């Protein structure tokens, strides 16, 4: 597990064209919330 998803810590970079934080970190993110 891994809490920034909750809060969206590890993706915020980008933002306007939202979709380019990247598959496998908005995934890792995902994964990481499987608590």
């Amino acid at each position: 597990c891994t809490r920034p998803n909750n809060n969206t810590r590890k993706s915020i970079h980008i933002g306007p064209g939202r979709a380019f934080y990247t598959t496998g970190e908005i995934i890792g993110d995902i994964r990481q919330a499987h608590c």
